């Protein structure tokens, strides 16, 4: 098992003055990069969506909806506010076997069109990280997509570790 090393947190910017209420709602995954993400031209990555909902204790209810094997698949997690706004840790980490750490950092966002989010986890002692380019719609300008490519590269990732999921209508239009 071989992995590109997780970048130092100093190389991962934090979105300033993070507004947690404005980050709520559905985001489409228009770009996906990481040391475990690989471009697969035979069976290309389908677009999925992630929905953020503020609980009254100001932690997030996070639901991901994916189109897999002709059905809609639902992954639930809780994001608990971390050291500073825009940073999060994972709730009920014990319910995930082999998972020792999980970090979420909102790198950049304008809340109503786009967002870039950095994730880092240690699972079975292996360090994984990913950057998601979130779009409020299924499509984003080639400029924003290029910014995402340059940011992914700055964290050590080559082009074959950066994918742009193909837009779909099943499951993610709810
Ligand atoms: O790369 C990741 N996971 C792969 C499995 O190890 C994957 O299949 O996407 C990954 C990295 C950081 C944070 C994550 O939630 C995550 O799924
Ligand atoms: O369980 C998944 O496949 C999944 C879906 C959306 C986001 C993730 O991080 C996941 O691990
Ligand atoms: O974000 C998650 O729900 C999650 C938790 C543990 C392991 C994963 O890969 C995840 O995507
Ligand atoms: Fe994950």
């Amino acid at each position: 098992s071989d992995l590109i090393p997780a970048p130092p947190l100093s190389k991962v910017p934090l979105q300033q003055n993070f507004q947690d209420n404005q980050f709520q709602g559905k985001w489409y995954v228009v770009g996906l990069a990481g040391n475990a993400i690989l471009r697969e031209d035979k069976d290309p990555q389908k677009m999925y969506a992630t929905i953020y909902e503020l609980k009254e204790d100001k932690s997030y209810n996070v639901t991901s909806v994916l189109f897999r094997k002709k059905k809609c698949d639902y992954a639930i997690a809780t994001f608990v506010p971390g050291s500073q706004p825009g940073e999060f840790t994972l709730g009920n980490i014990k319910s995930y076997p082999g998972l020792t750490s999980y970090l979420v950092r909102v790198v950049s966002t304008n809340y109503n069109q786009h967002a870039m989010v950095f994730f880092k986890k240690v699972s079975q002692n292996r360090e994984y990280f990913k950057i998601t380019l979130y779009g409020r719609t299924k499509e984003l300008t080639s400029e924003l997509k290029e910014n995402f490519i340059r940011f992914s590269k700055s964290l050590g990732l080559p082009e074959n570790h950066i994918v742009f999921p193909v837009p779909i209508d099943q499951c993610i239009d709810g």
